[PDB]
């Protein structure tokens, strides 16, 4: 299916004149095209087509000092890199990529991205193991919607035009620190190409991944620090409400045991969804449970 060494030699998106990095050049290139990577040829020069201008690692570093950045055009998953490199990291160090050969959703699912058309990054984070991470996904989602001026959806979705603008994937590292060690994965659609999807280019055609990435991370980190102090406090619930695309709406709540319906009533102190069902407020925990507008 894929010659990883090719692509990797091609990942600089630069005009290479037919050096061999293989056994079936036309085959693997068409196989790379079948995966979906775009490879244009002009006579004898081959070139991998970034959907957007490649990022510049040195600029991210200086823009995000003292946090350390690992940049890598092609990767399996920026989450995997944080996991495999956890010992060398401090709170807030990041991995950034252009394309993921195995981008992870929740629960075995996949994350799709064309080459260089997303903001894809993961980072290490850590809490006191006594402190609860109830609501963490809400904090991440809100921080991004505050930067991009878009809307959130419980528990972790980023929304423009009621369309999926990106994904958030919090994973727990089995690392022995005396701390709770997270890797936090974020994908934000910028310029793409199942369900309809949103991309930042719709809203601001002059978006630049190079300066939006540090803007996202600076606010994300800030929102997180506020969360270590205040949790899902009443300021948060108000900030949430203002960005909540489903505030006080008639919704369907999809759990493993079926559908329950009602009117959304925001969130409680643990980040649980609050829903007026019949005559009581019922609460739900974000794992797997999904939300839909009636
Ligand atoms: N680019 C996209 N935009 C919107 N929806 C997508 C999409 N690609 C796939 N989907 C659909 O979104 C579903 C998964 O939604 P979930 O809530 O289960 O899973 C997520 O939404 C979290 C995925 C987060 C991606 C970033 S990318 C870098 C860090 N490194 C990783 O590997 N992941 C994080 C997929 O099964 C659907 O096909």
């Amino acid at each position: 299916m894929m010659n990883f060494t090719l692509l990797t030699y091609l990942a600089d998106c630069q005009p290479k004149v037919r050096s061999e990095l293989s056994k079936n050049l036309e085959e693997d290139i068409q196989q790379l095209r079948e995966i979906g990577l775009d490879i244009l040829v002009d006579g004898q020069d081959y070139r991998l087509v970034p959907m957007l201008p490649l990022l510049n690692p040195q600029q991210i570093s200086t823009a995000l000092f003292p946090y350390s950045i690992h940049y890598q055009p092609i990767i399996s998953s920026t989450n995997e890199w944080i996991l495999q490199n956890i010992l060398s990291l401090k709170k807030g160090d990041l991995c950034v990529a252009e394309y993921q050969t195995a981008g992870r959703g929740r629960r075995g699912r996949q994350w799709l991205s064309p080459f260089a058309g997303q903001i894809m990054f993961s980072f290490y984070w850590a809490f006191d193991p006594k402190k609860s991470i109830e609501g963490l996904s809400l904090v991440i989602g809100l921080a991004i919607a505050e930067v991009l001026n878009v809307q959130v959806k419980w528990p972790n979705d980023i929304l423009f035009d009621e369309r999926k603008l990106g994904g958030i994937l919090v994973e727990i590292a089995n690392h022995k620190n005396g701390m709770l060690n997270l890797v936090i994965g974020i994908g934000i659609n910028v310029s793409l190409s199942s369900q309809p999807y949103a991309e930042v280019c719709e809203i601001d055609p002059d978006v630049e991944r190079q300066t939006l990435l540090p803007k996202l991370i600076q606010h994300l980190y800030t929102r997180l620090n506020i969360f270590e102090q205040n949790g899902i406090d009443e300021e948060f619930q108000q900030a949430w409400q203002s960005y909540n695309a489903f505030s006080n709406s008639e919704i369907n709540v999809l759990t493993e045991q079926g559908v329950i319906s009602g009117i959304e009533q925001g969130i409680d102190e643990r980040g649980y969804l609050k829903v007026l069902c019949g005559n009581k407020i019922q609460m739900f925990n974000g794992g797997e449970v999904s939300l839909r507008k009636k």
